[PDB]
């Protein structure tokens, strides 16, 4: 009855899937840990409510892991493999390889004080590995959907990572979904109503990174007016020309008579740019709250290219916005 699939610990589907436990849920359904009694190994199947949204946004997922499949490159680990689909108790059922938890639960261990920039850099190193694979040509798949919560640890000791989750996903040029992207995550063209392309992933990796060493969000918005003053005061003002084509523009900025903008009354927020990226990453105090500070790996030199890569990450403007390949090639990776 309804949505969402009857789950008891210890049944068993097709006298094969043994059902452990029930390991993550969403909007889409939830994941449950089964053993797959066949090929003898643990999967976690993402069982997709009997509704058309979430089936329909499904069948997209399937053709995108599908697609992903085809292509001889190792490039395409850094993206959760897709095992079979099938029916089932009227539900599509889709088997994954079974991963361990993801980026915001390796943060809450850390009590959200952050983890080592060298482990930042590891991640930093897969994320834009996984995206140069996204933008081959052949797939250009926007993820429209980039949070902590979407990137799993392969294994609970090891610093290997997996993007999960195409629910929302769409290629190049179409626009599906009235919003998208997860708020603290969300692109500025996006905000704005602007077009969009493999540009907002970036984005949204550069605030992720931030996150994962400091352990907060770097733009924890309540809502879309919040999220944009959030990035503004950081970032400042966005550029004349991006505003002059945005057709949201007036809901966070005004056109004064020079043609210069500046920000709505809210109806309190540091003054534009102020927040500056140089001191919430600690770069010459000791790291984030100072709790880097002597410990190895953690360098004024190193921040200041983390720093760097970061706001090539954090560019307003889609067209210069740092692309994987190019971020790849970054000092901030030079081994
Ligand atoms: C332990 C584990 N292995 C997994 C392997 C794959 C997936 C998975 C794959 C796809 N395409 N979409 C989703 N939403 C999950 N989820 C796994 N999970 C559960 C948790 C940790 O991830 C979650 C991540 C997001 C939501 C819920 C759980
Ligand atoms: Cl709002």
């Amino acid at each position: 009855r309804g949505s969402h699939m009857i789950v008891k610990n210890g049944e068993k589907w097709m006298d094969r899937y043994e059902i452990d436990s029930l390991i993550g849920k969403g909007s889409f359904g939830q994941v449950v840990k089964a053993y797959d009694r066949v090929e003898q190994e643990w999967v976690a199947i993402k069982i997709i409510k009997n509704k058309k949204a979430f089936l329909n946004q499904a069948q997209i997922e399937v053709r995108l892991l599908e697609l992903m499949n085809k292509h001889d490159t190792e490039m395409k680990y850094y993206i959760v493999h897709l095992k079979r689909h099938f029916m089932f108790r009227n539900h599509l059922c889709l088997v994954f390889e079974m991963l361990s938890y993801n980026l915001y639960d390796l943060l809450r261990n850390t009590n959200f004080r952050g983890v080592s920039l060298n482990l930042t850099r590891k991640f930093a190193q897969q994320m834009c590995t996984a995206l140069l694979f996204l933008a081959t040509p052949e797939l250009s798949i926007i993820h429209c959907d980039l949070k902590p919560e979407n990137i799993l640890l392969c294994n609970p000791k090891r610093s290997a990572i997996k993007i999960v989750d195409f629910g929302s996903s769409c290629q190049l040029g179409q626009r599906i979904y009235q919003y998208i992207q997860s708020r603290f995550y969300r692109s500025p063209e996006v905000l704005l109503g602007m077009p969009y392309d493999l540009a907002i992933d970036m984005w949204s990796l550069g605030c992720i990174l931030v996150e994962m060493h400091t352990g907060e969000p770097l733009f924890s918005g309540a809502n879309e007016v919040d999220q944009m003053n959030k990035i503004v005061e950081v970032l400042g003002i966005p550029p004349a020309h991006i505003l002059d084509q945005a057709p949201k523009a007036r809901k966070f900025f005004e056109k004064l008579p020079d043609g210069t903008w500046n920000l709505k009354k809210t109806k309190e927020y540091k003054p534009p740019g102020t927040r500056k990226l140089h001191n919430i990453l600690g770069v010459e105090t000791g790291g984030p709250g100072g709790r880097r500070a002597g410990e190895s790996g953690h360098t004024v030199a190193d921040y200041l290219k983390f720093k760097d890569l970061i706001l090539r990450m954090l560019d307003y403007d889609p067209k210069t916005r740092i692309q994987p390949y190019y971020a790849l090639q970054h000092s901030f990776f030079k081994k």
